[PDB]
């Protein structure tokens, strides 16, 4: 069937020497393989909220003590663009991960397979319009016998 | 290459305002945008044995002391559509999350890109089609000319 | 817009009687729907680098007191084959965990929404396919008429 796993889609955010949450941790937001401790590698983020608006917000992003991302005492969903760098630091201003490029850490991988038959779709078009050219240099001559 | 990161595919559940498991909450699983909790939002939920199989069990889903949802005292994996709303209490029974469309969590985003590509096709064939019915018109015309 | 959730990709692993990470575990990563504790299952497993080369490792995978995978003192990011099995086991030796194929637990399903429409396109094809070669029968027609 179309049926898929029931999972748990809110990410957490937990430290990297012992098994704790990065509370009151902070999470910048950056380019592609750049510092987004760096304001000017910093990008667009945004709670979507409830309703499908989006409403800009400030970085760092805030980590609360159950490791989820929180904007005035309330859990939130940040969106921002696909292809993105992450830093993550603890409450001690110790880093915690550095991720150069979200976008390249999927492990679905329905891209790529996608993009193979584009390509094979785009090979038949031009033998198709080959044959269609070659059919239109038939009739021009036909309509030169003719006329 | 096509090589893809190692992940951990089971999802584990943790509560929102402590880094705790949610043990022995509930998981709840409705059309997108509804109440779960109500009975009449409910959805089919099955759990896909081993061998492909599928049995539908009743809700709540059930979590237990490690954040992971089990039935009659295994782990097992649940699905259901895509496209769901999700709600989870603790056994206090105090809101843990509201997700309203799981699908709206994806952050790999390779299903647009496609559609993209496909609308695109459909054009390159749409202009085949021209030349096609251009083409028959000559023809038409060639033949009453001779005939 | 083209927007998508941030979320914490790197993964981490926890065990499944406790909410507690699986310290000094073992994982190991072969060819679907086998036993990937038998070396003779086993699959390559790679490193892959911050400059995005790749360097083979052996298994098991080790899995810090944080729950994250570890070589050498430092966090990695370890890539296989989209498809393959998962084991993982506890410092005692108990098994934590056993994925038959990691790519069935997908919740994000764009590659088979996709399969549909390359389908439907590829039957386009074959009807302007099937216009063409009538066309040119046509042609072979008058080319021997005025011949």
């Amino acid at each position: 069937t179309a049926n898929v796993v029931v999972s748990n889609p809110r990410p957490i955010f937990t430290e990297s020497r012992s098994f704790k949450a990065v509370a009151n941790g902070k999470i910048y937001i950056g380019q592609i393989d750049t510092d987004p401790v760096n304001p000017a590698n910093q990008i667009p983020v945004y709670i979507e909220n409830e309703d499908g608006s989006h409403v800009q917000i400030t970085q760092p992003l805030i980590i609360n003590a159950a490791g989820k991302i929180v904007y005035n005492g309330q859990l939130v969903k940040i969106v921002t663009v696909q292809g993105h760098s992450m830093a993550i630091y603890d409450a001690n201003g110790s880093q915690v991960d550095y991720i150069a490029n979200v976008l390249k850490w999927d492990p679905d991988q329905y891209s790529i397979e996608a993009d193979k038959k584009f390509k094979q779709i785009e090979d038949k078009i031009e033998e198709i319009l080959s044959k269609i050219y070659h059919i239109e240099n038939e009739i021009a001559r036909i309509k030169k016998l003719i006329g």
